[PDB]
């Protein structure tokens, strides 16, 4: 809504719609409401629209995006319609936060007055659109060309006092804006002759296709799969044009980015990071253990890496090792990752002090004591973990909560090693930890909920995206990756090498394939992991390639030879000889006649394979929603942000097709693989989506 205050000749007009005056309906209607009666009352003679609390306003009210709500009139272009057709002089007083439909409101009054310290944007870019309200038309006439292109651009806020020289404000003040405001309003409206639109103004640039040449280039080459920021430099560059026309060719940028995948996918990722949070049987409201201190078994890459996460926070870390070497050199490692951030400009080194001065070490068990949460990252064996969560039930206070990093073994087997089940939980974090955004929170049969509802909580504050699996081999992310790594291998013994099937999918758009991957993480990780599947109760089938590889010690990065060679402080995966042989030897003992298989097919059945898993996790329950998968592709296994996901692109590709592609492969070598997935043909047979 919008407030409406008479003062002193002055309508005052207050957006108020917390937490940032998001322009929904009610307050638009109010903006026009509040205009409609200051021009039928006489005694006021100028107008100030203002924000209240901390913001002038943010923009869209994102609680509006999916209702019909958000496209409901007066809209933002009908409101500024209303404002550049006021006869009475209207003056926006920005503070604190002018964003997107925000600053395209101020930009559509006569006079703009700011207080410092205001933060000032257009960061629609940031969702694969552009600013659709005359922003791009009207922020360069009064800022120029180049530094509006910049901000539409880039999206990047910037404070309003140094927009001083610019056109953007008529008068920057200290201290609070409305007050100055409202002086300012009471000389305008003293004065008649019509009074100035920005419209009226001309973007004036002496080299227009000099500058736009070169941002042209650069922007191209930083945009790399994303339409909107050409988009947006083009909508810039119409300025040039009568206004009119200008902002005919802005709304139809605006229109052509809303149809596009990219745009679907920045917002299926924004508002699936939201609805990560949200577990169907634990309600908010439920409440939550306070998290004070933290605690830390293993000093290794994990266990130094979970660390950093609650020290970046400000939460005091106490880091338990076996030995004061392994202690030593995991606060070391600590210590080296920092300093180093530091030097490419991430931190300073006083922040680095600040942090390091919240870790502590101990080799003894009494000073994890009164550590409310304690994070078991300690070698993969069963019975190194029961000697842990055996001495970790002796210690930690009754409720702490006693956390697993692991990632292959049964969450519940080590909840059974305590008398209170109810407080552990696995907390699978990511390689590497301080930087890899996703979190995998596993709920034991056991855990109960204000576990879970705290550890989504410290998730949150540790600014991880923290999705919740149940238990099952692999929980989400590794379960799905076993699919996409066999058809990896599958590949092989058909005709791809590693190269071939890396650079098609890395243009897809992954960071790193499977074979890079593979060599990074440690193929020996996978050779151990197989190797209990045919001893346990399965008998699925992989390709041997991957055996024989590591049958020759080519274990990866770390041996300095995987699928790839690797030299010393050099990037580049080079491929190596003994192993394509390997792979074309083998095809020829399998009986195959190795073919040509195209960038297309690999695609497919890599990300097919990825689908058709995530599909049986959300049909058993193993993860409450689609865009949770999502969002641990996005965050864990570097799938491409500009196609959201494999469950969004898999809608976009459209589940009839996909089921058709899969049914042509259960005819094709290892067919058992291509079943589909029930709920997958349900929603295909039905014309849905896993997301909408
Ligand atoms: N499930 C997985 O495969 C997976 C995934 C992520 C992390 N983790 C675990 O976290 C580790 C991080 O690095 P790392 O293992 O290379 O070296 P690490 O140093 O973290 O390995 C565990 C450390 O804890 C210490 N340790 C071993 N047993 C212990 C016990 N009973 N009590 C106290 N301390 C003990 C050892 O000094 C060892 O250095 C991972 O590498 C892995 O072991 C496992």
């Amino acid at each position: 809504t919008a407030q409406y205050q008479v003062q002193d000749g002055v309508a005052v007009i207050t957006l108020d719609n917390p937490p940032v005056n998001g322009l929904g309906h009610s307050t638009r209607l109010g903006i026009v409401e509040g205009m409609t009666r200051a021009l039928d009352d006489a005694a006021v003679k100028a107008i100030v629209i203002t924000g209240a609390g901390k913001a002038f306003s943010g923009g869209a009210d994102i609680r509006e995006f999916n209702t019909p709500k958000a496209m409901q009139e007066p809209t933002l272009h009908s409101v500024i319609r209303v404002l550049e057709g006021s006869s009475k002089p209207v003056v926006a007083a920005v503070h604190s936060v002018a964003m997107g439909g925000g600053l395209e409101l101020a930009l559509g009054c006569n006079y703009r007055v700011a207080s410092k310290g205001a933060q000032i944007a257009l960061p629609e870019v940031k969702l694969g659109l552009l600013p659709g309200a005359g922003g791009t038309q009207r922020l360069p006439r009064v800022i120029g060309l180049e530094a509006a292109a910049n901000m539409i651009v880039s999206g990047t806020p910037v404070l309003s006092e140094k927009f001083a020289g610019t056109k953007l404000f008529d008068e920057i003040v200290d201290g609070d804006v409305l007050p100055a405001a409202v002086k300012f309003a009471q000389n305008v409206g003293a004065a008649t002759g019509p009074h100035p639109k920005v419209r009226d103004l001309k973007v004036r640039h002496e080299n227009p296709e000099g500058y736009l040449g070169f941002a042209r280039n650069t922007v191209a080459a930083m945009a790399k799969n994303f339409p909107a920021p050409l988009k947006c430099l083009e909508a810039v560059a119409g300025s040039l044009k009568p206004f009119e026309q200008g902002l005919k060719q802005e709304r139809e940028g605006f229109l052509y980015l809303v149809t596009t995948p990219e745009s679907r996918a920045l917002r299926h990722a924004f508002f699936g990071e939201r609805a990560a949070s949200k577990i169907p049987d634990v309600p908010e409201g439920t409440p939550t253990r306070k998290i004070e201190k933290v605690a830390v078994i293993g000093a290794g890459t994990m266990g130094g890496g979970i660390s950093m996460n609650f020290l970046n926070a400000g939460i005091p870390v106490t880091i338990l090792e076996t030995k004061q070497e392994a202690l030593d050199r995991g606060v070391g490692i600590i210590r080296k990752n920092y300093e180093n951030s530091a030097k490419k400009g991430k931190l300073t080194q006083e922040k680095v002090e600040q942090r390091m001065g919240l870790l502590s070490t101990t080799l003894s068990y009494d000073d994890l004591k009164d550590a409310d949460l304690i994070i078991e990252a300690v070698f993969e064996e069963m019975g190194v973990k029961e000697t842990v969560f055996k001495k970790l039930d002796e210690v930690a206070k009754q409720g702490a909560i006693l956390a697993s990093n692991t990632s292959t073994l049964d969450v519940n087997k080590i909840a059974s090693f305590t008398k209170r089940p109810q407080d552990v939980v696995g907390m699978h974090f990511f390689s590497p930890a301080n930087v890899m955004k996703l979190l995998e929170v596993v709920r034991g049969e056991k855990t109960g909920k204000d576990v879970l509802a705290t550890v989504m909580q410290v998730g949150k504050k540790i600014k991880k995206t923290a999705v919740v699996s149940g238990v099952c081999d692999g929980f989400i992310g590794n379960r799905m990756i076993e699919q996409y790594s066999r058809q990896a291998g599958y590949l092989l013994d058909e005709g791809a090498l590693p190269e071939q099937v890396d650079k098609a999918i890395e243009k897809f758009g992954f960071a790193m394939g499977p074979f890079r991957m593979g060599d990074l993480a440690g193929n020996d990780i996978g050779w151990a992991i197989r190797k209990r599947r045919a001893v346990d109760k399965p008998e699925i089938q992989y390709s041997k390639t991957a055996d024989l590889l590591c049958e020759m010690g080519r274990f990866g990065q770390k041996t300095g030879a995987g699928w790839y060679d690797y030299k010393a402080g050099d990037r580049k995966p080079y491929p190596n000889q003994q192993v394509n042989d390997m792979i074309v030897q083998h095809s020829k003992d399998l009986g195959i006649t190795r073919r040509k298989i195209s960038d297309e097919e690999i695609v497919e059945r890599l990300v097919f394979a990825l689908v058709n898993e995530g599909a049986r996790i959300l049909e058993e329950g193993i993860a409450s929603k689609a865009s949770d998968i999502d969002m641990v592709y996005l965050t864990g296994y570097g799938f491409p942000l500009f196609r959201g996901g494999p469950m969004l692109y898999a809608d976009q590709v459209g589940l009839y097709n996909v089921a058709l592609s899969m049914k042509r492969y259960a005819k094709g070598y290892h067919g058992e693989a291509w079943q589909v997935a029930p709920l997958l043909q349900k929603l295909a047979d039905e014309g849905k989506g896993f997301n909408g």
